[PDB]
């Protein structure tokens, strides 16, 4: 039996998202034709994971965005544009997005993706929180509700 | 702006699922390039949602499915076993085994397919009740813990 990394889903045509991944999700996880790692968190990667991680053919990419609770948040606009950077070039692709319980880190990249695809706020917010669960922060998506673009 | 439909998800390549496509979303559907959609509702197709299907070119498979609640849930395994034959045939993707809410009828098949693919009843309910909510039902999970995979 496979057992996906926590929270995983499969974000767009060749993207993939997940809470944060261990080795009971290494079977499922090498499978996804995994090219790379968009690993969002300023702690160093597990070895047992990292073991995998390189012995795959797999580049980690790690824009590390610190995490602080909701009563007092900030989420890194630059970091997650270098992500946004990477995640938007095809040749990364397939790709898993994940940092620690995939709700918010993985929620910023993965909506503002969602904009830039030109899906409207609500539809937008709405994928956002289908994921949250438990905890979904309102500070994450307004930061969304203003995410300019460049092109 | 781009409206995905009630409860949008890309299940894998080619599959997707949500609830009942309203033409606020079709926009967003012909971004998809749907050859084929799974429909289990029993209620005929309206008109909008019909000219759509033909406007775009989109083969219609149907396998009505009684909507009861939870006090008294019920799934027929041949209009299960079935749509998970059209799901299998990649001429069909892409796909949307879609129902009225995207939530139940939908998400057993879409379960039963991961019960196939071989992955993990818990993992399974996990990803059942990302959809449902409020509004998850044993039942359902209950028939994908039956459901067997002897094709």
């Amino acid at each position: 039996h496979l057992i996906p990394p926590l929270n995983f889903s499969m974000v767009d045509n060749g993207i993939f998202r997940s809470g944060f991944p261990d080795s009971a999700n290494f079977s499922f996880l090498q499978t996804l034709g995994l090219r790379s790692i968009i690993y969002l968190c300023p702690e160093p990667y597990p070895e047992s994971n990292l073991q995998f991680l390189k012995s795959n053919g797999i580049r980690l990419f790690q824009f590390g965005i610190e995490g602080n609770k909701e009563p007092f948040v900030n989420i890194p606009d630059h970091k997650i544009r270098m992500a946004l950077k990477v995640l938007l070039d095809e040749k990364n692709h397939p790709v898993l997005i994940h940092c620690k319980r995939g709700k918010h880190r993985t929620g910023c990249l993965v909506g503002c993706l969602r904009k830039l695809q030109k899906w409207c706020l609500t539809s937008i917010f709405d994928e956002y929180q289908r994921f949250a669960a438990a905890k979904a922060r309102v500070s994450d998506q307004r930061f969304m509700e203003i995410f300019d673009v460049s092109s």
